């Protein structure tokens, strides 16, 4: 992982995150390991604070772009009200079918529109008429990386003056600090698309930043306009 | 508790912090090098989220409890509004002094109340005020390690709900994850500390938490009722 030993990490789910993470989202993530691409879901410790940060500014209307077996979006629905509504997209059904009933159980599905779409259609889409544009109290951005530069773009009209956008995995396996030749082939494509995405949102006037170091990398983003 | 590599760490500082890093905060930490105990200045990224949090709050009202050669102080001030008051406590005079001339280049002094005292006293005087309970938006609590519970229940207190208390120093150099036997008998007091502010915290009904390994590890709170 990213610290200086698993036992660290370890240390610090057990003392602080696990004793106090919902049963459904146990289970979730239970059901996730089964899965052959389980490490792609969204790590207990950056959930936390994402349940912090949601819970802070009283979001009520979200989106999530990228959600796999969904352990982030049960994540979120858990954290807002009652009332709280989420607009959750991804192109994968199949994976989304692995979490759902982890969703129901936990009697949130209510909350949850699931839009299997390409992400970037559906975020064009939503930007076309009113009710979307500037309504949204917090984005997740955790779909495909190369194009996070490109969503970038549609949440900071999404997501509303004042409202937070983060992104999942801008460390990209610490790969990112790393001199290019040290990296394995198949992270060299999402390291390249890491390194650019954190040297734009490191530059953008138009937000407040902190790009942090759980699971594998998470930028939280305050829109100023 | 910090990062697998350094080349890791230098690289969020170097892409995300330092350019974002008020000038004089960067003033401050290198006056800050003199000091024979300057390891003891708050981490610029562990300061990078406190301002965040302290934005996204609207925090006006605030207490720090442990001020050193004010990095986090500077920060916070520098965080909150005009008319943003701090209640700053520290026994160690000279250590401030340092501080105050970047403090006074900022134009913050005048938010800045500094009460040269023992902790536990000064706190104990504030709470005999009729008003103070419920009064602050904020608190930090980065003193002597083995009076951080008792400071919780000070702290408790004194945040509104809905307030936010934050911890620092709370993975104690990695050391609160590794058996007794393998930490050097200077660190044995304080990890032992740490490791029991830690399971008070993450036990406690009244606050929700996140536990980040920022730094030398920071824990904030947010207050239920
Ligand atoms: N162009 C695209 N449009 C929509 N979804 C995409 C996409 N490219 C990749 N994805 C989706 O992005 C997801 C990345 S993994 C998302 C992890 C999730 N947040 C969790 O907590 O589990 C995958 O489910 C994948 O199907
Ligand atoms: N019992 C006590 N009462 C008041 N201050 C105390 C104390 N024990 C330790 N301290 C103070 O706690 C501080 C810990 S270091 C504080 C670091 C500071 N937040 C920064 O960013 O620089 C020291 O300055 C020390 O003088
Ligand atoms: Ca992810
Ligand atoms: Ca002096
Ligand atoms: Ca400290």
């Amino acid at each position: 992982g990213l610290l200086q030993s698993e036992e660290l990490c370890q240390y610090i789910l057990r003392t602080s995150v696990y004793p106090r993470e919902a049963g459904f989202l146990k289970e979730l993530r239970e059901a996730n390991e089964s899965h052959p691409d389980s490490y792609m879901s969204t790590s207990p410790l950056a959930g936390q604070l994402m349940s912090f940060v949601l819970k802070l500014v009283n979001a009520k209307k979200t989106i999530e772009v990228g959600v796999f077996t969904g352990y982030s979006l049960l994540l979120t629905a858990l954290s807002i009200p009652d009332d709280g509504k989420i607009t959750a997209i991804d192109f994968d059904r199949e994976a989304y079918e692995i979490g759902l009933p982890f969703i129901r159980k936990a009697g949130v599905e209510h909350k949850i529109n699931f839009i299997e779409s390409d992400a970037m259609l559906a975020l064009d889409n939503l930007l076309q008429g009113q009710e979307s544009e500037g309504s949204y109290d917090f984005g997740f951005v955790d779909a495909d990386k190369p194009n996070y530069i490109k969503y970038h773009e549609r949440l900071m009209k999404l997501v509303k003056v004042g409202g937070i956008v983060a992104y999942d995995n801008t460390l990209w396996g610490g790969t990112v600090a790393q001199p290019e030749s040290e990296v394995p082939d198949f992270m060299k494509e999402n390291r390249e698309a890491v390194i650019e995405l954190n040297k734009l949102l490191a530059a953008d006037p138009r937000i407040e930043i902190v790009h942090l170091p759980l699971g594998d990398g998470i930028t939280f983003c305050r829109r100023l306009y």
